[PDB]
């Protein structure tokens, strides 16, 4: 599913991401925009053989099981395919664990390079929240 900007903001808010760990909703929508362009089915391969899945581009090296990333962890306790769903629940629960891991949103490279320190409020302009 490709989400609309405001559509994703509502689901995210609903799922408790607004100010989760001190990160305003803007931050989360910006991250989704740059990581997958709001596409739940985005997948990308990394050089170490791990894969990034879904809307938040969650990595198999640490967070999910894809049966093909030898000696990686499955910290969110889910098959990576659960992250590709139209329903963002699994992606959001998993995100919550990632962001609390110590590096905050720096875990997301597109956030760090394109969202961090920008006027993230713009991402939710005109949404009915
Ligand atoms: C080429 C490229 O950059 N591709 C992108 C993917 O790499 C990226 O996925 C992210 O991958 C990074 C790389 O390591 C990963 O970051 C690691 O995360 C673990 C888990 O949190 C860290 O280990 C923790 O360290 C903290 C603080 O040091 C400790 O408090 C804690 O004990 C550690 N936890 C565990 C379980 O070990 C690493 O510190 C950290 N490594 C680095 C180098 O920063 C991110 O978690 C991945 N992000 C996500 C969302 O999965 C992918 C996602 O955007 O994007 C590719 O393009």
């Amino acid at each position: 599913k490709v989400f609309g900007r405001c559509e994703l903001a509502a689901a995210m808010k609903r799922h408790g991401l607004d100010n989760y760990r001190g990160y305003s909703l803007g931050n989360w929508v910006c991250a989704a925009k740059f990581e997958s362009n709001f596409n739940t089915q985005a997948t990308n391969r990394n050089t170490d053989g791990s894969t990034d899945y879904g809307i938040l581009q969650i990595n198999s090296r640490y967070w999910c099981n894809d049966g093909r990333t030898p000696g990686s962890r499955n910290l969110c306790n889910i098959p990576c395919s659960a992250l590709l769903s139209s329903d963002i629940t699994a992606s959001v629960n998993c995100a919550k664990k990632i962001v609390s891991d110590g590096n905050g949103m720096n875990a997301w490279v597109a956030w760090r390079n394109r969202c961090k320190g920008t006027d993230v409020q713009a991402w939710i302009r005109g949404c009915r929240l």
